[PDB]
């Protein structure tokens, strides 16, 4: 009698990082010119360890033209439409960055980013102040885990711009991984990690039930294969999956509920950044993904919390 | 009676950095496979300097593709295509890279190592062993100065592959930056660095004779408008020109000869790398460019020599 609602809740004892959701949503309440002087900061202090291997993926060329058109700008009009996207305005510019994925809106501020760093297009004030509640919300960022850290950054930017095709490229077969979880072989499971790491998204989608869903930290649960598919070609291109150990446990109904715990390394940092994860399934009684939620955990404790 | 040969040979006792063509003529001596390990240990000691700035400009969208076609081959057919790239073979890869703008190969090969670094497609043999001919071009390499070490580089990437459309944005108006040059107030020199320096190449060319050239660095002189802007829209965006002190002479038949130093920062390292340079020209009676050569200097004592 499960429902994806019900399912939401399997392992409660799961710690997630929830001052990351905290924390964006204090950045959420400031005004846009510190918004954008508090991540100029945080980026001057950790830019230079974002790497170009989302690029290639994304197909940015749409984008970098309205990117270049920033770069001919004037210094008002450069300073207007960054504001415009960070007060998430209704403008052409914040329409289109509202519409684009997550990869191609985080391509997006990186390149501006490098050509502010550069002068190529104008920075942000050199003697700026944050108002007290901005800097504030940058102590709170500052003092996250790494993995914490970029969630809140990645949060803050792909929100921005108004509520309004990648390069899907499954890994050859023989250069292919396969992952090791103590006390899991369920080939579900395993091969849920396995497709993911493999960008194999077409086998992936089969291991899931017609209606089920996959809930991304901090987000709601997105429902469906189609939807799910459409999830996995979008944003989830070129992850390294590390999970480390993981729990069985029966429920209602022949239901298996499964929660594992590992590492995950992102494309935009490669292994400069470890974040620590857990998996929760719920598996129907044909052994198919009905659910399945993907945390962000508060701590490193918590990849030995299986109880 | 001056000629592009003739005016080729203003201020001879200019000393050129001709160490850079020395040691990429060595590495041209190399097999493939040497070439491939030298250059990803080099990368794997500098690779993390090496910024995006460049790729917006560049328009990379059918390069990617085939960047992505090498993500998907397996591990043999990867160091095919490789080895195919720098032994200059006659493959349709090879052709298309031959035909490719030097930023656009730089691009590909910039995406390609951080895949590798990632894993996202394979590497180079962690135990590889250089040959003797390949290790003594390595260490030649590492003891250059920074800006002769990544000419050295870009020089040997954009040699690769078969002898077989840039976004280019002038800087709006109130933003571009004026030089300054001890000794020089002539115009024509300004104005070739400050529009240099606002990629704004439809006024810098009015500034060349019809005849007019420009020789870049180890390069035979590019010789007509027509050629030179099209010189300057595929590989000269987003320079930075630092000129610092010149001297101007009298030449024959009222033309005039003028040498510049200074600093050249390119956006594929920003203000990391500083290429120590010097700028001679000759104008003409009308005060136009008819040649303008641009030399790697060997030394930074040679910013100080304008005898
Ligand atoms: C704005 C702005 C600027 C630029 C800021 C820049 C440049 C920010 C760049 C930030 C970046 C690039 C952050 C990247 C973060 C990426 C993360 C945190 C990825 C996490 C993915 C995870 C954890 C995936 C988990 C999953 C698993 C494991 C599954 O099993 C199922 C699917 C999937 C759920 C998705 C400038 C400076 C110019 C100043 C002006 C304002
Ligand atoms: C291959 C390869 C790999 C990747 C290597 C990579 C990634 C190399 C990247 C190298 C780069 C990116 C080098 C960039 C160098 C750029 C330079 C040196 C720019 C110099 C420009 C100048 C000096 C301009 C001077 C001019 C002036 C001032 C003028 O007034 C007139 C016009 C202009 C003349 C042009 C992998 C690792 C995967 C391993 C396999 C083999
Ligand atoms: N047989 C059972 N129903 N066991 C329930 C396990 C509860 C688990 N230790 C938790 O804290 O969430
Ligand atoms: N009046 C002259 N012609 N002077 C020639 C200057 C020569 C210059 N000092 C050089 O070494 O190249």
């Amino acid at each position: 009698s499960f429902t994806v609602d019900s399912a939401r809740g399997i392992f409660p004892n799961t710690l997630t990082a929830d001052v990351v959701p905290a924390t964006i949503a204090r950045f959420n309440q400031l005004n846009a010119e510190d918004q954008l002087a508090l991540i100029w900061f945080a980026y001057l202090e950790m830019g230079k360890t974002i790497t170009v291997a989302a690029l290639g993926a994304a197909n940015m060329q749409f984008a970098e033209i309205t990117m270049n058109q920033i770069r001919q700008m004037s210094f008002q009009e450069q300073t207007q439409v960054m504001c415009d996207l960070a007060n998430r305005t209704d403008t052409p510019i914040s329409r289109a960055y509202g519409s684009w994925t997550a990869n191609i809106k985080l391509g997006f501020w990186y390149q501006l980013g490098e050509w502010m760093a550069q002068g190529i297009v104008a920075p942000i004030p050199s003697g700026y102040k944050l108002s007290a509640n901005a800097a504030s919300v940058l102590q709170a960022i500052q003092g996250l885990e790494s993995g914490q850290q970029i969630t809140v950054l990645r949060n803050c930017v792909v929100d921005m711009g108004f509520d309004t095709e990648p390069v899907v490229v499954p890994r050859d077969m023989a250069q292919r991984t396969q992952v090791t979880i103590e006390g899991i072989d369920n080939p579900t499971v395993l091969n849920y990690m396995n497709n993911m790491n493999a960008n194999d998204f077409e086998v992936l989608i089969e291991l899931f039930t017609p209606d089920g869903a996959l809930q991304p930290p901090f987000q709601k649960p997105i429902v469906g294969k189609d939807a799910v598919l459409r999830f996995f070609r979008e944003e989830c291109q070129n992850l390294k999956l590390i999970p480390e150990r993981g729990v069985t446990e029966p429920a209602d109904g022949g239901y298996t509920q499964i929660k594992v715990t590992g590492k995950v390394q992102t494309p935009w940092f490669g292994a400069g950044v470890g974040m620590n994860m857990a998996w929760r399934f719920l598996l129907s009684p044909e052994n198919k993904i009905f659910f399945v939620a993907i945390d962000l955990l508060a701590s490193p404790k918590e990849l030995l919390n299986l109880v």
